[PDB]
């Protein structure tokens, strides 16, 4: 298991947790367009915690959050989940992040031909709405730099370990006590890091915002067989988010619930969580 590492941002610290390589066994019986299936992974690293408001400004001075203010008692603001973003704003702040950490970036975006300086980009650059050239983002995995996980690492992560249909429970009932969801939310982001963190020592895997992940959504059907650390397919119309939200039901929540939208649209129970590789 690659050791924890904790990062320093100005004043904002974050930390990358480790997932040893492993066959991950993912998907389930009961989701018809993610049945069980295997995919082989690196080891890697994923966000302790959700990208907060005030890390995604330490980057990229701006805060488009929608619950910019108002937190609920006894929360600090600044570690709610930034949300609002779309996925294209997402992987500019990986990148930007690389670069001010001394690490080679993993994202390669060419408009009209011109490779994205993403230390010069400027936050109005980057598209709000469904844009080719930035659809056709390259990935290279084996930079050191930060990225959106793959929905194989996320889905590996949430799990923790065990078989349970959430992160850290197998009961609605106990959801309470792991995630903020629909029911217990107060219509409203949380402060992360709040409620329990499953074995892997990942806080809100469920619940709070669904998390924006690299891949184009297909279906997994029954019998599907992946390339190590498959990072999706070459294309499709919407991007993968995972995890549920504050706005969720429970089973929006579940490990295994696949969400897929617009890459351009971005949401108040939307925000992104961290991966790496040693
Ligand atoms: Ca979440
Ligand atoms: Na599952």
């Amino acid at each position: 298991t690659p050791v924890d590492k904790t990062y320093t941002v100005g004043s904002v610290e974050f930390t990358m947790k480790g997932i040893a390589a492993v066959n991950a066994q993912l998907g389930h019986n009961d989701y018809s367009i993610n049945q069980p299936h295997t995919v082989s992974l690196s080891a890697y690293l994923i966000g302790e915690t959700e990208v907060t408001q005030e890390l995604w400004q330490a980057v990229m001075g701006n805060n488009p959050s929608h619950f910019n203010g108002s937190p609920a008692v006894g929360e600090t603001q600044g570690k709610r989940p930034v949300e609002n973003v779309n996925w294209y704003q997402a992987i500019a702040f990986c990148n930007k992040l690389s670069i001010k950490l001394n690490l080679e970036p993993c994202y390669t975006v060419n408009v009209g031909g011109n490779p994205v300086d993403f230390a010069a980009l400027s936050f109005d650059q980057i598209p709000d709405s469904n844009n080719a050239d930035w659809d056709k983002a390259e990935l290279d995995i084996n930079k050191k730099g930060f990225r959106l996980p793959t929905e194989a690492e996320w889905e590996w992560a949430a799990k923790g370990g065990t078989d349970d249909k959430w992160s850290g429970t197998n009961t609605e009932a106990e959801l309470k006590n792991y995630a903020w969801y629909g029911s217990n939310s107060g219509s409203k982001t949380h402060e992360v890091k709040k409620k329990k963190p499953n074995w892997y020592g990942l806080y809100d895997i469920a619940g709070n915002v669904a998390e924006w992940c690299w891949d184009w959504r297909a279906d997994i059907h029954t019998g599907d067989s992946f390339p190590q650390d498959y990072p999706g397919p070459a294309s499709g119309s919407g991007r993968v988010l995972r995890g549920g939200s504050w706005a969720g039901s429970a089973d929006y929540c579940a490990v295994g619930e696949r969400v897929n939208i617009s890459p351009g649209v971005r949401c108040s129970d939307l925000g992104f969580r961290l991966a790496c590789r040693p």
